């Protein structure tokens, strides 16, 4: 039905396509989308080519594997915590033809894009829940809803294998185990409790062999990568934190 085909035509060009991406949210212009109409023995379609492209570049503007963080810190405003394990990134041809078949629907429509990661789009990266490591002020807080639950001194790794700073997450908990690593070569150390955060296996645990936990302390009595926490509060910490709870880790540009 040619008659029906052509108010296809009109519809789809009327479409109010909506994205929620990372908290953003915006409306695929009826220009970009005009541009995309095709017709072509009968059959109505859009352009595989030019949907791609603007989906690739959804990506490169949006994917948090590779577009850093701003992070809304305790001690120091906005500030920009660099990529790290806790991520998402969009599936490119999953997403074109998803999109389109919303588009030659011809209804208004409204969604957050096929990702792969830790995970989705459909709300920010970050929101009122997380661990938030200072690096600088060697300092580390944990916000549940909004409020800070539990904070406490840390103490970071030592300048020659500093703690790394970027978007990590609580990726397992472990109790009662015991951790590997080099220094010549071999040797162990066991904790009672364990949270990694990274695939270099830095994460979050207790020391027993800290006595002072604080500002400077690092620079001589540093780790080798990981967050040396209080054991008092290391339990307490344990106990209220999710896995999949994100951690920002940060220093100073
Ligand atoms: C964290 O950086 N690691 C885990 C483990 N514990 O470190 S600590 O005893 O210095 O606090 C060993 C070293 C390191 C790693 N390379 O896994
Ligand atoms: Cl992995």
């Amino acid at each position: 039905g040619l008659k029906e085909q052509l108010a296809s035509m009109n519809a789809i060009a009327n479409v109010k396509a909506t994205y929620s991406i990372n908290g953003e949210t915006f409306q695929i212009p009826s220009s970009d989308i005009m541009s995309w109409l095709t017709y072509n023995d009968g059959k109505v379609d859009l352009d595989t080519e030019q949907v791609r492209q603007y989906v690739t570049d959804l990506g490169t503007k949006y994917n948090t594997s590779t577009n850093d963080t701003k992070f809304k810190s305790t001690k120091r405003g906005e500030v920009t915590v660099p990529v790290g394990t806790y991520s998402w990134t969009i599936q490119t041809d999953s997403e074109t033809e998803a999109l389109k078949k919303a588009i030659l629907a011809g209804q208004d429509f409204t969604r957050s894009p096929i990702v792969q990661g830790g995970t989705t789009a459909d709300h920010p990266l970050i929101e009122d829940t997380y661990i938030e490591v200072d690096l600088e002020n060697q300092h580390m807080w944990y916000y549940k809803d909004g409020k800070v639950a539990l904070e406490t001194d840390i103490v970071s790794g030592k300048p020659t294998t500093p703690t790394p700073a970027g978007v990590f997450y609580v990726w397992n908990k472990e109790e009662d185990a015991t951790l590997k690593g080099t220094n010549g070569t071999p040797y162990e150390s066991p904790v009672n409790y364990w949270m990694p955060i990274d695939w270099t296996g830095v994460g979050i645990h207790d020391s027993d062999w800290q006595p002072e936990y604080g500002g400077d302390l690092w620079k001589t009595r540093g780790s080798h990568g990981c967050i040396n926490t209080p054991p008092s509060v290391m339990k307490e910490l344990f106990g209220m934190v999710e896995k999949g709870t994100p951690v920002l880790v940060f220093g100073s540009h």
